[PDB]
């Protein structure tokens, strides 16, 4: 079977300010604002709160990531892949969807990976909402955050 | 002619938090994190990510707005005015053009107050992006920055 390579392209959206700043504002620390995305079959793929959207590999407004992480391999072509992110941006992944805690680019990216490999991406990335969350700053800012969208610039929808 | 007050809801969607980080992050020092909207004929009206959008005042998800500022009166009717929230919201106020820095939330209630009333909004709120951006923070964090899309949920479309 032809087999793709499968990467987690990882971005701290904070540029190292969170690593300095979060024991001051959340009183823990916190490595990074994790933003994900997978790239498979030669392309990147993210959700945001335009939706699903696709650009070339370190293509949007962020430049290229702070990480690649090897997720495995996938024996889902090309035309197979986007039928199902077609039908993921038509349920669940509509651009209404987004939440920054719950159903963001990193919710999108686990998913993704584990339909394409079976496995899930690293927790420390998904689980950083709660943690944000579970402290005195979290539960102050928690209407604001609630109301955060994120997109970034660069990518067309799927 | 019939005279309607007009009023600008004040969110500092940090609810104080900006007040004492923000020396500590953009070494500046700022006193909220804006976030404002028009109350006029009864009704609340907002731009955010997903547009223009109304809720009763003080019914979004920020609960009841820390400062009410009155603009002044406006002889616009109500069938006029939600023609012209329709009119923008076509043109100029989509949700695709929503931007942090230069077409926020603010963007639209000055623009619709000077409609009103022929009175801007005061400019600590509006200038409020460009304060951040002319800061090492704000430079290193604008790709970031404006990925960020606002939308307090609450809300429905105009």
């Amino acid at each position: 079977p032809n087999l793709y390579p499968v990467k987690l392209y990882v971005y701290d959206l904070s540029k190292g300010l969170a690593r300095r700043l979060s024991p001051i504002m959340l009183g823990k620390q916190l490595e990074g604002i994790w933003h994900t995305s997978i790239v498979v079959h030669k392309d990147e793929f993210f959700f945001g709160s335009s939706g699903i959207s696709s650009c070339t590999p370190g293509g949007t407004l962020l430049g290229p990531p702070d990480s690649v992480v090897d997720v495995g391999n996938t024996e889902v072509t090309e035309e197979i892949f986007l039928e199902y992110l077609s039908s993921l941006g038509e349920s669940l992944f509509r651009g209404e969807a987004y939440n920054l805690f719950e159903h963001n680019c990193n919710t999108f990216s686990n998913e993704v990976a584990q339909f394409l490999t079976g496995r899930k991406i690293p927790s420390y990335i998904t689980d950083l909402p709660s943690e944000v969350l579970s402290t005195p700053f979290g539960q102050a800012l928690r209407p604001f955050l609630d109301s955060i969208q994120i997109q970034p610039p660069g990518g067309n929808s799927v």
